[PDB]
């Protein structure tokens, strides 16, 4: 009845948390590592007291947010078609009901078709206390759209459009498929992304300081 309507406002929090985040770890300006470095000379360590405050509090939303979906409703059923609905009145702009679906669709990481509270239940606990790698690896398919299991760099183009609609150009993610796409052919194997990610000093030393929060 209601719950449904209600689930689905607390599983669109879950997203619109997942990309900030996403976004604080340079995965997607806005990087925590960035915002570190911006600060100055005495200030470095108090700087680096307000990031790790503020990603306390997230922590906690995800706590929150997560033992929630869980001992409430681990069953799973969530359907695409309503959750679509919710994500035009609040991030409308265009072709909104594309995004939607490729942002819900991102938290399948078996493929099994769909999205259930599970799915949310572990991506919400991947982030919350998984490691780096496991973080990378959701991370992944979220660019891997189609789900082939690569990255191809308009596949990468239509997320990033996604999400600069979803907030508020396009020639960027040339640059960043670029660092992932070693081998220089096109395609992104996650292996590929998680080297990239992981010999990358400001996605590193931005997901480091992100978990250990806790
Ligand atoms: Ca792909
Ligand atoms: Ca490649």
């Amino acid at each position: 009845m209601n719950l449904e309507g209600l689930e689905m406002i607390a599983v669109l929090i879950v997203i619109v948390l997942f990309v900030k985040l996403l976004e604080q770890f340079g995965l997607i300006e806005d990087s925590v590592e960035d915002e570190l470095e911006m600060a100055t000379v005495r200030h470095r360590p108090e700087a680096l007291e307000l990031l790790e405050a503020q990603s306390k509090f997230t922590k906690k939303e995800l706590q929150i947010l997560y033992r929630g979906f869980k001992n409430e409703c681990p069953s799973g059923v969530v359907n695409e078609e309503t959750f679509k609905e919710i994500y035009s009145q609040f991030f409308p702009q265009g072709d909104s009901t594309t995004y939607a679906h490729f942002l819900f669709n991102a938290f399948d990481t078996d493929h099994n078709g769909a999205v259930s509270f599970e799915d949310f239940i572990k991506g919400l606990s991947i982030l919350l206390r998984g490691t780096v790698q496991e973080k990378l690896n959701w991370a992944f398919n979220l660019y891997d759209i189609n789900k082939d299991g690569y990255i191809t760099k308009e596949e990468m183009l239509d997320i990033m459009k996604a999400i600069y609609d979803m907030m508020g150009p396009r020639q960027h993610v040339e640059t960043f498929f670029q660092k992932m796409d070693k081998n220089k052919d096109g395609v992104v194997t996650i292996d590929e992304f998680i080297e990239s990610c992981q010999k990358d000093e400001n996605i590193m030393r931005s997901m480091q300081l992100f978990e250990n929060v806790i």
